[PDB]
């Protein structure tokens, strides 16, 4: 598989030899037979590479570490192009050469938690290369461990140059058909100061060979050669790509560093240096603080810092100097980054650093730097560098960094594209879409749903909701993918903003009841929230500005969403608080009312409903003659009306039968009507399931409880029914029916929730079964002690299980409201006779079911059990359900209105479509019944949406906190400004004297 290793790469060899000892290292005993100044390319001999393979480290690992021996004198092409393809390693979006001796076996605390933090999660982000020395010692150490920390904390491509002959254990490295199976021996005990063992943090290799036995300095030509063509590199995908930026990264040194970062900034590479590493490194950076510094009393400044900052040997010769001032005259492609008390940020250094190394009005040539700016996440640094006006940008130019944006979750990045003149409605194409869609994280749960269902969204739409503009698109794409902010960017550029903001938190909210991640869900919920108070401040501002327009056209309408009003889209989503605005309120108010004033009293109601001919005169203030007939008697608070008076004539109809005309004989005629009457009831309850997809339907309407409490009910009446016709089970009949009865008085309960008042109280009702329940469990656990107790020690001689549980349950539970048998207990109260032969005491309760007589050898201990009980019982347990009820009641008052003018709604659309007779004679209506204007909405609601968020735009900058920020920034640029003149005036002063 690596036939052609051995080909295209070459091995250097001592050859000849230039002295007992040569300078290549190798002795003249062991030497060629072929043995002034040594040459290493004149005095060496070429051979084919025989250490190629695939290191695996002896231990922990991940068991492939390519290796390759190649000579000094080699293209970079072929090895780049040998990494890039036969050992399937990315093309790097960031080439990072970290360099420097870092002398001492340890470094600074700081900088090792810079390098880290910045060095390690910017190329774990990028996706960047970091080539560093190859070996086990210095910087080349510390990056190791760097990289290592920061993989076993969650990969990076880390590489390595290593001079060939400074490596230990070079002798299991030989193998010419290939080293694909390597152990290596990196934990040898043996420690030497010339040969050192590679990091096993490094995920490749590459051993310049240069016919020595081992030094230092002789990789430098191949590790600049190799950056220089990486710089002058394309991403893979030949030409279509953009270029590959590469920085130089420089960390103390010596003269050979010197030397090296002279020689990369005449390569044209950008270099970066680091502020506190060292000598080497800060001798630079303060040669950069000085800047364009005056040579009198500054030339002799450059012998002062070599001599300070470096060490003495050379620091006399001006050879460094002369290095120095090479390096001065390009300035520009370098920078400095200061330490900032640890600042462990340098990706705003980086994009800087790349920015100003560039230098070209082209937009082509800034393109690598708008990728890298777009990985991260800081968008400040692109606008003021890449986006100040000087660059002329295009659409095909920014179309790349907006789809690497928009997979990356980079809300700010894709909003400023965006906002500088690019056309989203020709970028957008259905390949693209599938490729967003294509870009879900891993196994989620819209992947799941995306590969049971090319996106083929339509159909995960249908089967979540029920099925019963690019930016529309992109917003489902957000909130199916679940990005809060690309979601709320894009909603804020709809055009059915609030029919939007709807539908996004009730499909949040089914995909979070459907997400099993239980944590996303929390997310989703959230975002869901955030859309429900986005909708609901922009209604409460359309409304506040008219309510007309509103309230009639921008709810009661159907878009494209799901061709269903935003008042079934709140329903739906149970958006509580989008129903507790009043404009929502009014609106059902008025619906609830039909064609009559909201305004109108109750009182004038119940007349005009017992005085027909009263509602053509001036008390209801809403052909002529039929068309106010039926807009009263149409009206939902009328039906409301009629069906509880109804109701209450059907209830007053079953207690007179129940009471007197039920009897064994057959029916009589008003039993018959009451059988026709519940017969209609039935019938209209059927309708309602019916018509509220019939397995949907269905369920939606057994969802209510007045439904079932309805169906039940019916249940009942029928049982009741079929056992009263049936000629032995009429005593059976006649208790069901009165259960039925009780049942259907029950049912006058859902009167009340129709009273503003009255409603919350229902529901705090309902929501104190919790504390009810709790009461109930430890009263019963107390009474079967208690009653277990008093039995054991009275023993009573009935001895009868339906009087032995009468005694244990009822009498206690009696008790408690006040019913004490004192005479069936005491026995002082009772007289004392002889009924039982069983040795002891007995005496004679009077009462009935107390027993014929009950012992008496400790009764001072059941007058004892009797006083604990009532005091715990009467007293305790009452007063803490009394306690728990005051809580209740004070917690959830706020919820329990909110629900309950959620619920207001699907009274009114319940009461909307009943048939307009009643129950006794709503068997008839049963058989009866068996453009520019919306554009012009739409740029109304757009309009007060962009006012809106411009009004919130304005608070947020007009904040404390944010004119504390930009103050801040005003006296910083003050102070600049005035080190500026400070200079100037120095300056001055010192040409005018
Ligand atoms: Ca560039
Ligand atoms: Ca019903």
């Amino acid at each position: 598989e690596q036939s052609w290793i051995p080909k295209i790469f070459k091995k250097k060899t001592c050859t000849t030899f230039i002295v007992t000892l040569c300078q290549c290292g190798r002795p003249r005993t062991a030497h060629p037979a072929v043995a002034t100044v040594w040459d290493s390319d004149a005095h060496t001999t070429e051979k084919p590479t025989d250490a190629y393979g695939e290191l695996d480290f002896t231990g922990a690992g991940r068991k492939h570490s390519n290796f390759l021996r190649l000579s000094d004198r080699t293209d970079p092409a072929a090895v780049y192009s040998l990494v890039t393809r036969t050992w399937g390693f990315r093309a790097p979006n960031l080439v990072v050469s970290v360099l420097g001796g870092s002398g001492g076996p340890v470094l600074q605390t700081w900088l090792q938690d810079l390098l880290r933090r910045g060095l390690v999660r910017a190329a774990q982000s990028t996706g960047a290369w970091i080539v560093t020395g190859g070996l086990h010692t210095g910087i080349g150490r510390h990056v190791g461990v760097a990289v290592r920390d920061h993989q076993m904390a969650s990969k990076v491509v880390a590489m390595g140059v290593a001079p060939w002959g400074v490596v230990r254990n070079r002798d299991t490295l030989i193998n010419p058909k290939g080293s694909f199976p390597a152990r290596y021996r990196w934990r040898g005990d043996p420690e030497d100061g010339v040969q050192f063992p590679l990091d096993y943090n490094y995920s490749a290799f590459f051993l310049v060979d240069d016919g020595t036995h081992g030094c230092l300095g002789g990789e430098n030509r191949f590790r600049l050669r190799l950056e220089s063509y990486i710089s002058q590199q394309k991403t893979g995908v030949g030409g279509t790509g953009i270029d590959i930026p590469v920085l130089l990264l420089l960390i103390d040194g010596d003269e050979k560093m010197l030397t090296r970062i002279e020689n990369a900034t005449q390569a044209q590479l950008p270099c970066l240096l680091v502020a506190g590493s060292g000598g080497a490194a800060d001798c630079l950076a303060e040669t950069l603080e000085d800047t364009l510094a005056p040579g009198s009393g500054g030339a002799r400044q450059g012998e002062a810092r070599d001599r300070i900052r470096r060490f003495f040997p050379k620091g006399d010769l001006e050879v460094l100097q002369a290095q120095v001032e090479r390096i001065m005259t390009r300035k520009e492609l370098l920078t400095v980054y200061s330490s900032e008390d640890g600042s462990e940020e340098f990706e705003t250094i980086v994009l800087k650093a790349l920015v100003k190394a560039c230098g070209s009005s082209e937009a082509s040539a800034y393109l690598d730097e708008l990728r890298l700016a777009v990985a991260w996440n800081r968008v400040d640094i692109a606008q003021s560098e890449l986006f100040r006006g000087d660059i002329q940008w295009r659409s095909f130019h920014l179309e790349a960094s907006l789809m690497d944006a928009l997979l990356n979750d980079r809300p700010e990045f894709v909003r400023l594209l965006i906002s500088h003149g690019l056309s989203l409605g020709h970028f957008l194409t259905p390949m693209r879409l599938a490729q967003l869609y294509s870009a879900a994280p891993s196994n989620s749960l819209i992947r799941n749903l995306l590969d049971q269902a090319p996106p083929d969204v339509g159909h995960v739409l249908r089967m979540l909701l029920g099925k019963m503009a690019p930016w529309s698109d992109l917003l489902l794409w957000a909130l199916l993918l679940n990005r809060a902010q690309m979601a709320m960017y894009f909603w804020e550029m709809g055009s059915n903003a609030v029919s939007s903001a709807l539908g996004a938190c009730l499909l949040l909210r089914v995909m979070a009841r459907l997400e099993p991640d239980a944590e996303e869900a929390a997310r989703r919920k959230d975002l869901a929230f955030k859309f429900e108070g986005m909708g609901v401040d922009l209604f409460g501002e359309c409304y506040r500005s008219s309510e007309v327009r509103a309230a009639r056209l921008l709810l009661r309408r159907c878009p494209l969403w799901g061709d269903a009003t935003c008042l079934q889209l709140a329903m739906q989503a149970d958006a509580r608080a989008f129903f507790a605005q009043d404009g929502v309120q009014s609106l059902l108010t008025q619906k609830w009312w039909g064609d009559m004033a909201s305004t109108t009293p109750i009182w004038a109601l119940v007349l005009a409903f017992f005085c027909p001919p009263l509602i053509y005169t001036r008390l209801i203030t809403f052909r002529r003659c039929l068309r106010r007939w039926f807009h009263f008697w149409g009206a939902p608070v009328t039906i409301f009306m009629g069906n509880v008076v109804s109701y209450l004539l059907f209830l007053l109809l079953f207690s007179r039968v129940l009471l007197v005309d039920f009897q064994p004989a057959p029916p009589g005629s008003l039993e018959l009507l009451l059988y026709f009457w519940a017969f209609t009831l039935l019938c209209e309850e059927l309708r309602q399931g019916l018509s509220g997809s019939l397995s949907q339907r269905l369920r939606l309407y057994l969802a209510d409880s007045w439904n079932q409490c309805d169906l039940v009910a019916l249940t009942c009446f029928l049982l009741g029914v079929g056992c009263r016709l049936t000629p032995g089970l009429y005593h059976l009949g006649r208790t069901v029916l009165c259960i039925d009865f009780m049942v259907f008085t029950v049912r006058l309960l859902h009167i009340f929730t129709v009273n503003k008042q009255l409603g919350p109280k229902i529901v705090i009702v309902s929501k104190m079964m919790k504390d009810v329940f709790f009461f109930l469990f430890f009263l019963g656990v107390w009474l079967v002690a208690y009653g277990v107790a008093t039995e054991g020690l009275l023993r009573p001689r009935d001895s009868d299980f339906p009087s032995i549980l009468r005694r244990v349950f009822y009498r206690p539970y009696l008790q408690i409201f006040g019913q004490i048998p004192q005479e069936d207990m005491d026995v002082a109260l009772m007289e004392h006779s002889n009924c039982s032969s069983e040795p002891g005491f007995w005496a004679h309760p009077p009462g009935a079911q107390a027993g014929t007589c009950v012992s008496q050898y400790a009764n001072w201990l059941v007058v004892l059990l009797l006083v604990i009980f009532l005091l715990v019982a009467n007293i305790l347990l009452v007063n803490l359900l009394i306690a728990m009820f005051s809580y209740t009641f004070g917690k959830v008052q706020g919820n329990s209105d909110l629900y309950w003018k959620a619920q207001r709604y699907r009274l009114i659309r319940e009461f909307h479509s009943r048939p307009a007779l009643a129950p006794p004679f709503i068997v008839i209506s049963h058989l009866r019944l068996l453009k520019e204007a919306e554009r012009k909405l739409l740029t109304w609601e757009s309009v007060h949406k962009e006012n809106f968020l411009l009004a919130r735009a304005r608070d947020k900058r007009e904040s404390d906190s944010e004119r504390l920020k930009r103050t801040s920034q005003k006296v910083d640029l003050a102070l600049k400004q005035l080190g500026h003149i400070r200079e100037y005036e120095q300056r001055l002063k010192v040409l005018e004297r």
